[PDB]
């Protein structure tokens, strides 16, 4: 349930909603109208409404007078289970004020004719594939596919702000109606059970026709709607992050609330003979990756223990050490030609090679007191990503990725590619998803199916909030487009 997020409301609409339909402790979140890319958390307290700014430049959600989070749902879950934390006065998030607007649902298709929706369910649908469109006069149509085959249309009437299928219950939202008939399916007179198994997949595109999709997603934007429908699916990804919350592990996190999932975290087995198994890092399985945060002075040894145990031969750094006067990642590698020890691990910097968009460092890693453990580790340091937003052209990112890929393909039995930035979720997620998408187009060529949100969602179940902003989302499409056009 992420119903507390209203995508199409102004600050004034939000104020009236919380005053007339809410109580003290009532809250909602919404996208900013005065500055796109920002969010507002509106809370009712002592009869008055407080508007709290949330910012996302692409690394994390930064709440004003609060903490840094991987997702809006992780933010809201934290403040609803940690009172007295949001402020002089304490602001309590007690009651989420639900949104009835169906615009961010995977099944809602707004304007769509009966023939067009039937063409979509006939060409793309399967058993249980459904969608909801606007009639065809203020009413709605639920269109479902059944078989292994036919298409049924269930009329949905909007009467006095309530929704119904002809008889029975009247629902406050189309969502409450859809969720009801998902659990208890409508049975036709002659035995057909109208199972609402999955929403109709319309995001899956053929690689060769990316330029067509990008053109449409750019029309009044379509990119904003597809991304917001993906954000609404983040409430299904609140997996436990217990290990990261342990007292002994707290100072091993760059941002106390951006934690690895327990089910995919990297477990370190080197073990200095109390709590030596932790790193803020996750395994990302589509060639594998490891997504991690930028080192802290106290986590550099753990970082090399990870690289060594995982047999990784390639590291992708997507940040400068220092950005906007803030430490983003500590320097975990020696100076060129220098040799250094990071606990039981030894690193030599053999050669540094500068290119326009990046530096390549040839590092040799080994365990101290064991010469035959030596292996070359290639460090790809991308240096030209802007402090805010994304590069305006994907060429540089694409050339860099093409080079990282060839290095990784040339090494036999290379472990996962290590990818990091600051919190290890924004730029990191962006690099991994482009890399996953372009890998499909490598083996299967131009005549293959690519599904950007399905890929992001799959990467997000392995690490919280991978791909942070709408701009990164649009950058993923632009990069895939450029790759297919330069083939
Ligand atoms: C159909 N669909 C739309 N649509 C439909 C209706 C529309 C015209 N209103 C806008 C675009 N957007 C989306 N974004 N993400 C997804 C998505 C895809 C696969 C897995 C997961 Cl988990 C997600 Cl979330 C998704 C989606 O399925």
């Amino acid at each position: 349930s992420r119903r507390w997020f209203h995508p199409n409301i102004t600050g004034v609409e939000a104020e009236n909603l919380l005053l007339t339909r809410g109580v003290d402790g009532s809250f909602l979140a919404r996208p900013s109208k005065s500055n796109p890319g920002d969010f507002t958390l509106s809370v009712r307290r002592n009869g008055a409404v407080t508007h709290i700014k949330i910012q996302n430049t692409g690394d994390y959600y930064d709440l004003y007078g609060g903490e840094k989070f991987a997702t809006l749902a992780e933010l809201v879950q934290y403040y609803m289970e940690h009172h007295g934390q949001l402020k002089g006065d304490v602001i309590e998030l007690k009651y989420p004020l639900n949104c009835a607007d169906p615009t961010s649902e995977r099944w809602f298709h707004g304007h769509l004719s009966g023939k067009e929706a039937e063409k979509l369910l006939t060409e793309k649908g399967k058993h249980g594939s459904f969608l909801v469109r606007e009639s065809q006069p203020g009413d709605f149509v639920l269109s479902v596919r059944t078989g292994d085959s036919k298409v049924t249309h269930v009329m949905i009437r909007c009467q006095e702000l309530k929704y119904d299928v002809g008889g029975g219950e009247r629902f406050d939202s189309l969502t409450d109606l859809v969720e009801h008939y998902k659990k208890n399916p409508m049975v036709e007179t002659l035995g057909t059970v109208l199972q609402l198994k999955q929403p109709l997949n319309t995001t899956r595109i053929n690689a060769a026709e990316i330029e067509s999709r990008v053109r449409e997603l750019s029309k009044l934007q379509g990119f904003w709607e597809e991304f917001e429908t993906l954000q609404q699916q983040e409430c299904k990804l609140l997996y436990s992050r217990k290990e990261g919350q342990r007292q002994e592990n707290k100072n091993k996190n760059r941002y106390k609330n951006i934690l690895p999932f327990d089910h995919t975290r990297v477990v370190l087995h080197d073990g200095d003979p109390p709590v030596s198994d932790y790193i803020n890092a996750n395994i990302i399985m589509p060639k594998s990756y490891i997504a991690t945060q930028g080192c802290l002075q106290n986590t550099v040894n753990d970082f090399w223990r990870m690289v060594f145990q995982e047999n990784s031969r390639v590291i992708v750094m997507t940040t400068k050490e220092v950005e906007r006067g803030k430490s983003k990642c500590v320097k975990y590698w020696p100076d060129e030609y220098a040799l250094k020890e990071y606990g039981v691990m030894r690193v030599r910097n053999v050669k540094e090679s500068a290119a326009h968009d990046y530096t390549l460092r040839e590092l040799k890693l080994s365990k101290v007191g064991q010469g035959n453990t030596e292996r070359t580790v290639w460090q790809y340091h991308f240096r030209t990503w802007p402090d805010h937003g994304v590069p305006s052209d994907p060429g540089g990112v694409l050339d860099f990725l093409e080079e990282v890929h060839h290095k990784q393909e040339s090494i036999m039995d290379a472990g996962p590619v290590v990818v990091h930035c600051s919190a290890g979720i924004g730029r990191t997620g962006t690099f991994i998803v482009i890399d996953i998408l372009i890998d499909i187009i490598r083996e299967k060529g131009v005549d293959c199916d690519i599904d950007v949100p399905k890929t992001i969602q799959m990467v997000r179940s392995q690490r919280s909030g991978m791909v942070q902003t709408e701009a990164q989302y649009r950058f993923i499409y632009m990069a895939v487009q450029h790759y297919i056009e330069t083939l």
